[PDB]
């Protein structure tokens, strides 16, 4: 469409996420003001316990969208249909607009098999949330089926696993860990025990629609051993969360939060698949520590950016696991709007650290083709950051955000309003 169009729509109508072009014209908007223009604070406006939370995430990557987030929209029933779900709580997921802004760069599949790991995330944390209620409420059978769900998704990827080197089938058995157990080597695949598969879990099609993804585009020509490893670490990592949201002792550090975040926080398993969609690959770099220091700060910016989106939400559901609420119970002269100020500036540092990281991992490179490989996969990551940026500034529509910001609906649909008359009183300049 025109900008002249849109803006009568936006004037008319407002911004909405249900029209899946005004995220096109959002991401544009985002891009000229902020980006083009050197600024890279992106403006972040909720609320938490009342006190306003106006802040702004620093974040010095190109935004994007996916040319296939219209097609990904079109086609959102019937993928929702995969699902055991409400629409409700589909719909506030919103997988197509999370894939599509941060991976805006891919064939529609290699886009749609990044929305569907990161439902997946969705959906099993939401069971796992089943913790956070208060003692009296937990249902012991609701986290046998939890515990029952994540073994049979974990083999599941195993199923699917079978690598040319030995070595990299060692390297998934070693880091089963307390899984190990259940599971044996079988004629070169890490398989299950018979007596574990005693259910359906309720996503299983989600589950396979993705293992079935990754056997058939990737499995053949590529080592898809990082996407198994980046699997059993998140599966290994929900283990942990149910046994840290198990015991109402909350003692995580700050420290410790972040090494449990850099297990949860699955941007790792979608990176880990994205970068078996270009040519330009190195194996060798999820084993090189620096490399895995840059997924882990990653990591743990898009958590501190979450946890200050989620704060208001986490707070009625009394989750201590939130940095935050971490830095508040450890320095009682904080209130939410002073917290949330830390949690952006630590995620500030973690970003520095993260490009001081890139130049040292790209400086390491030993030939041309490591060091192309290197920045291929770097700028993967980066597009994710960007990404998760402009995912929580564009929640402009109650119902199709898991945190919908009404502050930002108002500043979004006021400043794009001029942004688009700018362009058509200009037209055809
Ligand atoms: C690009 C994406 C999609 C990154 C993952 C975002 C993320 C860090 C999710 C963690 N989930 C939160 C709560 C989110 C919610 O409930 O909406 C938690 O459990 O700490
Ligand atoms: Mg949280």
């Amino acid at each position: 469409e025109s900008p002249k169009e849109v803006l009568s729509r936006v004037q008319d109508a407002g911004l909405t996420l249900t029209n899946p072009n005004d995220l096109y014209w959002m991401v544009d908007f985002l891009k000229e003001k902020y980006y083009d223009n050197g600024d890279y604070y992106y403006p972040i406006k909720t609320v938490c316990d009342g006190e306003s939370i106006d802040v702004k995430f620093y974040c010095p990557f190109e935004p994007s969208l996916s040319p296939h987030y219209l097609e990904l929209y079109g086609s959102r029933d019937e993928r929702a249909s995969i699902y055991e779900t409400t629409m409700k709580k589909y719909n506030r997921i919103n997988s197509e607009k999370t894939s599509a802004i941060c991976t805006p760069y891919s064939s529609y599949g290699d886009t749609q098999i990044v929305a569907y790991f990161y439902s997946m995330m969705y959906y099993i944390n939401d069971q796992t949330a089943h913790l956070k209620l208060p003692e009296s409420e937990i249902e012991s059978e609701l986290i046998d089926i939890l515990n029952d769900d994540i073994l049979i998704y974990l083999n599941e990827f195993m199923s699917i696993f079978e690598p040319e080197d030995a070595q990299d089938l060692e390297r998934i058995w070693d880091f089963l860990d307390f899984y190990q157990p259940y599971f044996s080597k079988v004629d070169g695949k890490i398989v299950l025990d018979e007596k574990y598969l005693v259910r359906t879990p309720s996503q299983m099609p989600l589950i396979k629609t993705i293992c079935e993804y990754v056997s058939e585009q990737f499995a053949p020509s590529k080592n898809i051993t990082q996407v198994i490893w980046e699997v059993v670490r998140y599966i290994k990592g929900v283990k942990d969360e149910i046994h840290i949201r198990g015991d109402k002792s909350f003692t995580l550090s700050l420290q410790e939060y972040d090494d449990f975040r850099d297990k949860v926080t699955a941007s790792p398993m979608a990176h880990a698949v994205s970068d078996l969609t270009h040519e330009r690959f190195s194996y060798e770099a999820y084993t090189n520590p620096a490399f895995m220091e840059l997924e882990n700060r990653c990591s743990e910016i898009i958590t501190y950016f979450n946890d200050v989106c989620t704060s208001d939400r986490e707070r009625l559901d009394e989750d201590p696991f939130n940095s935050v609420f971490i830095l508040m119970d450890l320095d009682p002269s904080l209130n939410f709007a002073k917290s949330c100020d830390v949690v952006v500036e630590h995620a500030y540092n973690k970003m520095q650290a993260f490009l001081k990281l890139k130049e040292e991992i790209l400086e390491s490179a030993s030939d041309e083709e490591e060091r192309l490989a290197l920045a291929r996969m770097i700028k993967t990551r980066e597009d994710s950051l960007i990404g998760y940026v402009l995912h929580e500034v564009c929640c402009v529509e109650d119902g199709y955000a898991r945190d919908h910001k009404p502050l930002m609906k108002a500043f979004l649909e006021e400043e794009i309003t001029k942004s688009l008359a700018e362009k058509v009183k200009f037209n055809p300049v």
